[PDB]
């Protein structure tokens, strides 16, 4: 499974490519002008290998303001496949949904997961 975002939302974003690159190390702005965009998505991509089919993946984040066409789950909160497929009108394979229910069981308060795929 996969906790991260997409390598292209991960590069947009300073704070996430740091973090998720280095747990303590940090990144400065400049460096990422230096280094070429394309040359960028390679060094992600070498490092997971490449992929062509999709996986389901998602992230922690802390309780948003308000906004609109987001979907946000409740920590502590039971999540079944169904209301996964009300919400995006799209089939969830059962094993992934059964995970991600067990997921929802041990998560600890105050984290919230966001759930999203390109289409």
């Amino acid at each position: 499974m996969s906790t991260q975002y997409t390598y292209q939302q991960i590069a947009e974003d300073f704070r996430l490519w740091s973090e998720y690159v280095d747990t303590a190390g940090e990144m400065s702005k400049d460096e990422f002008n230096s280094l070429s965009t394309e040359d960028k998505v390679r060094l992600q991509v070498e490092a997971f290998g490449e992929e062509k089919s999709p996986k389901f993946s998602t992230k922690v984040t802390t309780k948003p303001d308000f906004d609109g066409f987001q979907f946000y789950i409740e920590a502590g909160r039971d999540f079944d496949g169904d209301a996964y497929t009300e919400a995006y009108g799209v089939a969830v394979p059962t094993n992934i949904a059964a995970r991600i229910q067990a997921q929802a069981a041990e998560l600890n308060a105050g984290e919230w997961l966001l759930v999203e795929h390109e289409a």
